[PDB]
């Protein structure tokens, strides 16, 4: 609750993220099986691949343990592999960088806690209901009796917004104007989108916060880039600054790859297992958090404007069905229905016609067909399309290609609305796919762009009294 | 697409016909599998009688081939068999009259598939999406470049309507006007309504498309029909007609029924052993796709109609209270919850209940009794809505008995709503019953009617310029 | 049908009642139903206290009967039981008079029968159907032909309102004007609410129907309640009265806790052996049932807008979750997932990694450990507005505490608007803690508003001319 006393943008985000993770201690859980997870993964790997017997697990009453080896040779086993060692250190540094700044990260947490706590009063108990509107009523009023800020001038309820989401309304008005390469032109395909975690996280790392970024302050535009003169140095000093980051990308490619191909066979392996129909449900697909995006939106209205949007959404893409297929399912669904009527009444007959060694496996295959077919089958309505299901996902997000109001029911419009909506499975792919993509897109897509980056740096950059440089859209 | 190169019916309909089976391929696709069904259903039960040994299959490790009879002995078991050549001759005499069918019309049929492409410019991909309401007002903008009709002017396509359904205003008239024997009165039954496809199509082929039918142009009635004179002759010349037509019915009656057992068997059995109560679901009655129809409104009208009001019409079944029998249940549970909880404080206080002889019995028959009787207690704060019901129905259907509107919840209304809505089961039934139910109706109950008939076609039969003789209240 | 022969009140709430039990045949019906479970619940209550032989019931091939001792010995048993025989003399006289009130009650409904039949015109075949507005549109339009009562007024179209609601509306003034002690300061717990069915039974005891209350004739106020003048020694006539009949309810107290108990012992247990969570469900309240009911409104229609609006209700109740569960569930899921996919691939591989020491037991234990978590898992995309849906439950209940519609979302919401909604269990509890509870509230909390029930009932009573003595507010 001090007065003033370090960069706002930090402390204001902390503030945020502490009402988000509903309180410290629950925060302070949150991050601690962060890192538990990590840990687990790469531990848990290390002991499949190290220390257990499969041999003698698979074949060669045997209880589980006499599959593993001692320690005392697991150690030996796993010191003498170079690959696992190194790969083993590496995951280490980044583990111990992580746990450092989870040490800080909770140390300076303390003290938004105790901003809380005594100059907010928001106990952590009445936290998780105390809600954003009053929270805001409480920082804005607690203001003028606590001295906070330069006191130069009084906060105004959207200072708080610009401090939070400054970055953050960059990438959405670099999105916006078609910058930041993410249309491909795949053969084979479309154009594809294709815009993950790591390669926003790159385009974060190159513009906003690293060694020599465009920002020097988190909240001041280096003093270059705001002259319109020696665009032409900057632009190759960019250019150069992207093609080695874009080569730490390529070169740390093997790892990352490792990571998100085990990460992620493992979350999925048990959903697959489970219900495989799961992988098939649509996510709101990261190009398209940026796309339906306000300016200053928090991320939590955000949410709440994509989750109330969700169900239409669905029932649109699930509203259009090929014809063919449901032809092809009404007749595949007749003829094996047809032998299995069959085969049924004569089970039923003597009852050794069941269990035919060959009968009683068709039977089940036959009613398998038979079920796959009746789901393909359509039911009776659903078959709109509609202008209307159209007309309430738009009044959710309220964004939408311009040539969509009118065809909503064609493949133009679904083919494009397909990329919004993101199915998952593709996620899953699309996140495996960006260690190997995101170097290549970063080092031959985005470096011819670095010119006009620069002059959208220079050009769309206001100094606002309070906050500092923030996007000129975002005001 | 060559000028007044047809009649403009036997196009028109085409036309609609290939925008309903979304493209020429699927509809090709549809018409091979239709008869590809047909094929199956014969062979399969030819294969089932004649060339399996059924001995060996049942008793006398026996692989499936084991069962069949080598074809050089099923061609002989199946030829020394007078009744079951006959069949199959017949058979295959209906199945190569529907394939010659079939060539004739596909090759007519490439003739609409250039005009949509050339004229209307309307691709088979932007078809199953390009809806009937493009195409509708789009011809009509065709009609001046790429002519049709001798002396055409531009299609209001109103008139178009009756192009496509010129015989099924005369139905919707027949129907509606009480002609056309539909209610009979069964003993030990209320009025049954007896309306089936068999029926209806006897009811065209006397009528409508034939030899000695009343048109003779498919746009233009014979011209005695017209005329006030000799219609008692007329009258008796349509009785033979009939007569001879029942007679062909009564002749064809065991082939049908044959027909109508096999594919049943196929298409329900199936069905039956899956969810012995989809078969209690309800449809909507093809007397009652009849009486809800709506002036010169196209098949896709009326169902869209039909299934937009196909859940409240469940409800609607659904709903009626027999409110006694709810206090019934209400005590029955009270009494038998009550000894239960006393048997089962007991059980669990010493858990020597057993060896009483009756005891676990009488449990388990409480049991059972409790949750029949909390099945048939109403759920509180259940919603009713007789009124309601008897108006959201009404509201998708928007034609109304006139003695329905008061009294929703009587066993009137349910029983004359229940024709409208009747249940699959019936249907089935009621399809099954027709073969042999269709002759005698059609000789006894229609040819006193043939006076009225002839009267009718008479009275009501306008020439309209330009599409010709139109029902005169489809006007 | 005949003229003034009883009170409006004693004609016009039977006429009432017999809509409403929907039938003569039914109401019958279930007054005996009603006095059956009275006998049935005392018999047992003495069967299985006084004849039954426990001990060779569950220890010392034994038939059933072979518990039950002779009824030549049953009587011995029972009789020689001062304490059982006095209760017992106690229930069977308090059962007889029930007795001897439903014989004139349906002596005096046949009038009424005959009534609806013979001047209404509604067979009782009609009648659960008749509904409600119509037989007020037949007793007003009837009310010309055979006349109503004195007839003084035609029928007022709310003086049958009056008539059946006089005391009802008294009741609902009385707790809309915070009259009659509800609200408790308990230690240990918020402001409770104690409203049962036995305390507002006692309030219309003392206030309304007996030797010495407010009303002489159920219809007009006694003459001395309407003077200014001599209102103390009324007020502590009624303090007198009210104090007898609470000490009343104090003697009385082990034979309603004993009724209570074994009325309720009997029902609710087996029901929460069948669901032990149909006890998690909530339910109105007698209190709540008094607070949202409008002046003159029949049970009926309180009862329709109370499930009307039951659901959304119900979807409020159930909106507020922990932050910190999910998150051990989101992480537990993860754990045990990752460990599952594990032993799940291995078994796919080799198949014989299955039957080692631990191996048909933990993926058993860690598919419902997944389970679990997953269901504890929120939905994401699930869509709860707690703020907004308060909304429709005030749309349907029609009133509301002032402090609620800004803070939709807080505990002190939830926490009142709990007492309107309580869960079944504490109604249960609140109805077995009645008899013990009901005297001293009666004898304390009530006898000090005597001087202010006094100046009510003097204030608030105006005399309207067909009707007599009704509430101000009803009007």
């Amino acid at each position: 609750p001090w007065h003033h006393i370090e960069n706002l943008d930090l402390f204001f985000s902390r503030v945020y993220n502490l009402h988000q993770k509903n309180g410290f201690t629950c925060m302070l859980i949150g991050e601690i099986f962060e890192l538990m997870q990590f840990l687990f993964v790469v531990a848990f790997t290390t002991f499949l691949v190290s220390c257990v017997d499969y041999d003698i697990l698979f074949a060669n009453k045997v209880t589980l343990p006499d599959a593993f080896l001692p320690a005392q040779v697991c150690s030996a086993r796993i010191q003498e592999n170079g690959s696992l060692i190194t790969i083993l250190v590496i995951a280490g540094v980044f583990w111990i960088h992580r746990l450092i700044k989870f040490i800080y990260n909770i140390c300076c947490y303390w003290e938004i806690h105790s901003f809380y706590l005594h100059a907010l009063r928001i106990p952590m108990s009445a936290l998780p209901y105390c809600t954003w509107q009053e929270v805001q009523a409480r920082i804005v009023q607690t203001q003028k009796e606590h001295q906070i800020c330069i006191h130069k001038r009084e906060l105004t309820e959207l200072d708080i917004y610009h401090r939070i989401l400054r970055f953050q309304n960059y990438m959405v008005a670099l999105v916006n104007k078609s910058l930041l390469p993410l249309r491909f032109r795949l053969p084979g395909l479309g154009e594809a989108v294709f815009f993950t975690r790591g390669l926003k996280y790159n385009f974060e790392l190159i513009l906003f916060w690293g060694p020599g970024s465009l920002f020097l302050n988190e909240w001041s535009l280096k003093a270059e880039y705001k002259r319109g003169g020696q665009r032409l140095e900057l632009a190759q000093r960019l250019s150069n600054r992207i093609l080695w980051i874009g080569i730490a990308n390529f070169l740390l490619c093997p790892l990352i790859l490792i990571w998100q191909i085990l990460y992620a066979f493992f979350s999925y392996a048990e959903v697959l297992k489970r219900e495989p129909g799961a992988l098939g449900a649509r996510c709101w697909s990261l190009y398209g958090r940026c796309y339906l995006r306000h300016f200053n939106e928090l991320e939590h209205e955000l949410q709440s404007r994509l989750n109330r949007g969700y169900k239409p959404a669905s029932k649109y893409m699930n509203c259009f069905l090929s014809p063919l297929l449901t032809l092809l399912a009404k007749n595949g669904a007749f003829f094996a229905g047809s032998i299995l009527a069959v085969l049924i009444a004569l089970t039923i007959y003597d009852e050794d016609v069941l269990a035919v060694e060959h009968v009683l496996t068709t039977v089940t295959l036959l009613g398998v067909t038979v079920t796959v077919c009746r789901s393909f089958i359509p039911d009776q309505h659903m078959v709109f399309c509609p202008e209307q299901l159209l007309r309430v996902i738009l009044a959710h997000i309220h964004y939408m290609p311009d040539h969509w109001q009118g065809n909503a029911h064609r493949s133009q419009t679904r083919d494009e609305f397909a990329q919004l909506f993101q199915y998952k499975a593709v996620f899953i792919l699309e996140e495996l796919l960006s260690p190997i993509v995101t170097p290549l897109i970063l080092i031959f897509c985005l470096r011819p762009r670095a010119l006009e980056i620069i002059d959208f740096f220079r050009n769309f950059t206001v100094e606002v009294v309070g906050v500092g440089d923030t996007c000129s859209f975002a005001q």
